[PDB]
């Protein structure tokens, strides 16, 4: 459907057993969840945004479901004040924005 | 039209007389725009992103136009390494996520 963005576009994800809320971000480039257990083997990683760099644990492969359609990529687990669904995940959902 | 999520959402925009391209970003609160000189009195503000905080200064009223299409609001100028478009000014012409 077409989320407007009068207010934030936030979602509910299943990931890892369990729901959270998350931001469907067009300017991540990738997907950053706050901490939690994943299940797998990770990689140590440093991204970056507005402030400057933080690091994070990369997890390929992770299926994870938003809004109920089942989508698997790379996560990145981390110390972020929100859950981000990047555009890696959101191209294989069909996501887009529309002007 | 559908601007999809393979490549980042970029786009030119034109603001204080100059052309400049811009990232539609349904994450940003905001919209953020990198050093320049703007026409008008501004305010301190600090705002923060993933990796913490950064100081900007605060426009209003300021007309941008984002592929053509005019706009009016608050622009905050400061260290971003990309100008970013937020959901402020994306509301305003009418941008919109499909899912
Ligand atoms: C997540 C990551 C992969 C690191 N990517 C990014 O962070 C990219 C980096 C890009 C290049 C540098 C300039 C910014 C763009 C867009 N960002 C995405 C971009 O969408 C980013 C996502 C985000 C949201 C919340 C908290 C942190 C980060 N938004 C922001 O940084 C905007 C800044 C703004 N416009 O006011 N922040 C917020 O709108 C915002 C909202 C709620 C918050 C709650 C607590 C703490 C901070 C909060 N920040």
């Amino acid at each position: 459907p077409q989320v407007t963005l009068w207010q934030r576009p936030l979602v509910t994800i299943k990931i890892g057993g369990q729901l959270k809320e998350a931001l469907l971000d067009t300017g991540a480039d990738d997907t950053v969840l706050e901490e939690m257990s994943l299940p797998g083997r990770w990689k140590p990683k440093m991204i970056v945004g507005i402030g400057g760099f933080i690091k994070v644990r990369q997890y390929d492969q992770i299926l994870i479901e938003i809004c109920g359609h089942k989508a698997i990529g790379t996560v990145l687990v981390g110390p972020t004040p929100v859950n981000i669904i990047g555009r890696n995940l959101m191209t294989q959902i069909g996501c887009t924005l529309n002007f």
